[PDB]
């Protein structure tokens, strides 16, 4: 179980390295954004990422579908101006997403006066070949990639993060 | 308030990534310059990327008003020979500034044999829009922000620090 | 004794530096490759630095023997299928070495797809000069090297490590 | 008193970012070369460094005076041959100096296969104009720097430091 818990986050940790744009270990809690070409480029990578990933990656992953969900969020009215000291806002968040399929949104443009935050969304299949080490059969993996460009906190900083979740169930058929 | 006292701290660190040029969470105390390239570099890039920030920041902030004070201290009178080991000092603090409008100081030369430092300064105003998500009113921030160069130990080494001071007041008129 | 631990540690130390490719002190358990490129990369590098010995190194290193093994290592059998859930393996490891002679392995292809590991192994000898110190006669030093991309966890994530094994014999003829 | 404990600390603090290339605070126990290309560049880089010191320094310091001696030792006869197991060595170890004078050594040819250590050696003068805050009279200092890339351990790391001392007298004449 532990190993497969290893599993799960050996392959979270590769997908920061591949899909997080100038990413190295330990730096999690403080990996931020601070201006909009740095986030215009880490989003932008990420999915460049996610389209080269059969030809990059050292693991063998299988897309899942739209494949990925470039969704930025936004109040529905947001008039904000520090300088005459006042603010028109409609705190209702608005979604906008752009799908991406494989099989291939760079037109992008961010609404940073009032970002509530922009998240990545994909799914990968992959199997657990490790179990044939200790004799057993391979699980069927399906991680969920959740990757958050963070601005609930309007301070200029942008934390982006990247977790995962984890779908276990048995392979169609198998042979050993 | 806790949340404020992040959001605080939360646009400093931002200022320091955004102003202090080269830096890097978790080298506050280290953070210093050594060359006079380096020096001039830092200062111009803290300067530039202020007339910038409408541009670059991932947070609204807007300009208070002169916009920024570029200021270099020297001793009044400072002849520096320790060849001839020697030198003729009146202790007297100089205080020369350069006046920076956001509406647009490379020419700056520096008296390095007798700097004491060098200190940018300047005001923004933002909106802590997070109070939207305890379903109250934004507070307006108006932050004072000041970058020292310091060289008051006249050791070859000029730390360099970013801080700021927060003034909380209620915006004029708000609209959620 | 424990000098020649350290003569042994220091070496292994000067090796990593050598030959791993970005290599920088403390990065022990966390180094590793995550794309194709950087794996290729990181393979070709200890080679061609291995070749380079003579002309690079800081120690006078000698070359025993063929002189270096590039093996990669994978499933005798590995049909591996994450989208249609399905995969057809064969656990038997099968290992593909290709030999390097100093007196001079690029066209390599790795099997991503069922890849176990590569390794590169190889040999060093050295004289342990430090003994001279302590008015001693220096031992001669045999030093196997064995660098590992250990794809063993299929998870996307190929930690690489570098470890030697000291083989301690006297001289042939020494002359202090 | 330890306010310049402080001083001759951030002194050499000073010279370890100036005169040692690709040095950062935190690696002095670390520090070190692994090729001849990377202690070439570091031996020169730190005697460029000194000869530019008047125009790159934010710090005011005078040469002392011949300024640097850049010395490089090796054994008197030192014939290593790991390959056929055998070595002919005079311990006696023959030190190579290099003169440098500021009015101004790249012909330099390490002796590798027997190299004990490489040093750069040089004073220099500067006044401590700190004492002025308390009130008190700068002091006059003098300070050796020994810039070291020991090899005495012949294990393909060479280890590099940059160590100094103080002497403190008066200065001639001051002006307060």
């Amino acid at each position: 179980n532990q190993l497969a818990v290893t599993f799960r986050e050996e392959n979270t940790i590769a997908f920061r390295h591949l899909f997080l744009l100038g990413y190295s270990d330990g730096a999690d809690d403080t990996f931020a954004a601070y201006t909009r070409e740095q986030l215009y480029q880490a989003i932008f990578h990420a999915v460049d990422q996610y389209l080269a990933l059969p030809d990059v990656s050292l693991g063998r992953y299988a897309y899942v579908r739209s494949g990925l969900a470039l969704c930025q969020r936004y109040y529905h009215r947001g008039h904000v101006d520090p300088a005459n000291d006042t603010f028109d806002i409609d705190p209702m968040v608005v979604t906008d997403c752009i799908q991406v399929d494989p099989p291939e949104y760079k037109n992008l443009t961010l609404k940073f006066h009032k970002l509530v935050n922009v998240t990545i969304h994909f799914r990968l299949k992959t199997i657990n070949l490790q179990s044939l080490i200790n004799n057993e059969i391979p699980d069927c993996y399906t991680f969920s990639v959740l990757i958050t460009f963070d601005n609930k906190a309007h301070s200029g900083r942008i934390p982006i993060s990247l977790e995962t979740q984890a779908h276990i169930q048995e392979c169609k058929h198998p042979s050993v």
